[PDB]
């Protein structure tokens, strides 16, 4: 029984973290074969990343300008290229340890976890999830920038994330590891606002099935509701519209706990218009969106 | 920026995890240089578990009766012991994998990692703390026994708890690596009551230091108080009583901060006299107090 925010282990991913030092930045990146990724704005100075032109200041770096260390030893850079906002450093050594590995881009509303570096080497690990606004609420330091996010199944790991910047309001954007960045934000040190931050209904009801696995029922009601009577609710108080396709990820724990979808809809909708009057769900005085039903389902077999 | 509840890396602990199977029960070992260490009512059948006698029921049992499998490989047992409430069978192999490590009996209030595993695989990771009734709200099903709790300092992993029991209520008891129980529970399927769950009230501050540090401040008042003053009140909110030493540990968050631990206290009296009024701090709509002042210092610098 017990319910936690729950991390992948994170040791297959330790032993691809490298320190990566282009002149005076220093920063995280991720060695996998005989490639290294890291953000690429470690080729620049906190002057340069008001408005930086990476290609300009990429033509007076050569390969050996890029200094990558895995622990204690110097790995030999033999080539570079940038891929949208991710450097590829092509180095002569495969890292004995890469995991089986794929490089997934990820959905809004769906989990990882994220293992927090500086300088290469591992600080902490913890779970999120990217936000409907494609920002992360992370826990980031300066030279954090380059600590990955992933999804273990099995014996591969899945990257989904690479960190790159904390925006004013503090919260984090970033990459997929092929450069791109999740929602509309750039490597630049500007005004960019992220958008509305609504709640990931689905992760709710999937928080709240788990809920009745493990004990906490008192926020069970006799009412019931409809797909568009709900999200006329859901609407007002900021949360994802809920959709056919989300129920039907919901009926294996629709099936496990005998609620159906639209009972547990109603009992959020209870919660959201009367609130939770002191009482707690799962250690939590909140609702919690940052469970999938996927992390429900495996926490709970 | 940012504030997370962060677990240790995992891969130092993962490399020692084992299955250990003994007739029909399959659990989780700890194989450190050639020892493996593992719950002693492994012996046990669920019929056993009433009320066992455990020296009887190992009288039984011989080396070959443990098989102790690493990944796929199997270890050769060559000696088994019991010491309190663990087993520490002896193989032929010192895992090649043995971290820099020692084992350590921690104090109520103090958190660590927790390595959840079942059939010797890791599952996921997550941070706890030593209740002051000596139970850890911790998320473990059928199997996750002898996993184990952590701290990591530099290169070494400090040893804190291996996982035994579910007791009636959905709460986790356990011991240190030495076999002996945190508090007065037993490795027995009886009655066994937790005492009065009171909150950390050390940790509860070191909380609200970060939440300073990381942009949340409505909560800081214009009042001060005195440590018998507060007290008062912790005891009738059932918080453990402040002592002088830990306003000395909080002294460096107190010195970051500028703000007196006896302000800080003062602002915690008004929060737990008057509630939070809806908002919340660091994303909690409820007081943390699963953060050590350590823990604040380390995630904060
Ligand atoms: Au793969
Ligand atoms: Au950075
Ligand atoms: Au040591
Ligand atoms: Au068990």
């Amino acid at each position: 029984s017990g319910f936690r925010k729950m991390a992948f282990p994170s040791g297959k991913v330790e032993g691809c973290m490298v320190q990566v030092t282009c002149g005076t930045t220093t920063l995280n990146g991720l060695w996998l074969d005989d490639v290294v990724y890291c953000p690429r704005h470690v080729i620049c100075t906190s002057e340069d990343m008001l408005n930086p032109n990476y290609e300009d200041l990429l033509i007076r770096k050569s390969n050996h300008n890029f200094l990558v260390q895995a622990g204690n030893v110097q790995l030999r850079v033999i080539g570079h290229s940038m891929q949208n906002c991710v450097l590829k450093l092509k180095v002569d050594t495969a890292n004995p340890k890469t995991p089986k590995y794929k490089f997934v881009r990820i959905q809004p509303g769906q989990t990882f976890s994220v293992l927090a570096c500086y300088n290469g080497s591992p600080s902490g690990v913890y779970q999120c999830a990217m936000r409907p606004n494609f920002t992360i609420k992370g826990s980031f330091l300066n030279g954090s920038c380059g600590s990955v996010g992933f999804n273990i199944d099995y014996d591969c790991v899945s990257f989904c994330y690479m960190h790159h910047m904390e925006l004013p309001t503090g919260v984090h954007a970033g990459t997929d590891l092929e450069g791109n960045f999740y929602g509309p934000f750039v490597d630049r040190q500007t005004a960019q606002a992220a958008g509305t931050d609504t709640t990931i209904t689905v992760n709710v009801l999937a928080w709240l099935y788990a809920a009745v696995i493990n004990g906490d029922r008192w926020f069970l009601n006799r009412f019931t509701t409809t797909l568009n009577d709900f999200n006329l609710v859901a609407m007002k108080y900021n949360y994802e519209p809920l959709t056919q396709d989300h129920v039907d990820i919901l009926g294996p724990l629709s099936a496990q706990t005998g609620i159906a979808v639209l009972d547990m809809c109603a009992s959020l909708k209870e919660l959201l218009q009367n609130g939770m009057n002191g009482r707690t769900i799962l250690g939590s005085a909140l609702l919690e969106d940052e469970f999938t039903p996927f992390d429900v389902v495996r926490q709970c077999s």
